[PDB]
């Protein structure tokens, strides 16, 4: 499996997406929380307050998973990271393979 | 070096276990924080308030720390997410080394 | 890319440090948050709220990113933890690239 990072500007488009990749099972659950933002934006730093979201999926849906994320992200450029999963208990490896799309 | 993630319920359950495999020694350092999860519930999209746990440790305990998570954790299918260290600064690992069960 | 992840006793470093480190183009982002820290430390499990840092630069910067937060970092030992991003949408990369020095 893979955890895939992205963040939001609120809560609002944060819970639209992820319940939409939810519906069409690309992800089989995803983990949001609130962090501070500070980057670097046309010459400057810039301070946001987000909702960063921690994606559960498997390897083989990750392409599909980036293409759909950037038709419903409210960014026009987020930030769609992959982090491979070295190993996992084999009781939710399953799970997470029965709840999301071959 | 490896980090291990897995979610609990609430803060009582999550600081139980993760006092356990520190006493055990079977982590160096544990980093707790709530989230919102998101996730296919046989049929139904649910939403939970959870508390996350960033588990650090050695690769050589990996065994042995999914199955004691598995006897310790209140859900009987957890997820035990194992997510490999690339590189950390020396001084740092020798404390980590020192600190776990070798 | 990769995304470096350390942690910082009080808010105060947290942002004067990861500033820092924009400023001198050595991350192109920066997601802070806090959370408790369990951990050990010269025989005794200490308990402390942190403030979880996830920078994000490339990684032909991490050793000079390395030395510079442990140059910076209020910690005599802090957490410095690497980790490699698998993939990551080539327009993200392309401005992560852009913003992070050459
Ligand atoms: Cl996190
Ligand atoms: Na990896």
């Amino acid at each position: 499996m893979i955890i895939v990072y992205t963040t939001f500007p609120d809560w609002e488009s944060a819970e639209k997406v992820v319940k939409t990749l939810l519906k069409e099972r690309l992800i089989a659950c995803a983990n949001l929380r609130e962090h501070r933002a500070f980057y670097w934006w046309e010459g400057k730093i810039e301070e946001d307050k987000e909702v960063g979201a921690i994606l559960k999926t498997r390897e083989a849906l990750w392409e599909e998973l980036k293409e759909r994320i950037k038709e419903l992200h409210p960014y026009d450029v987020p930030a769609i990271i992959r982090i491979d999963v070295d190993d996992v208990n084999e009781d939710y490896l399953k799970w997470l393979i029965e709840e999301t799309k071959k």
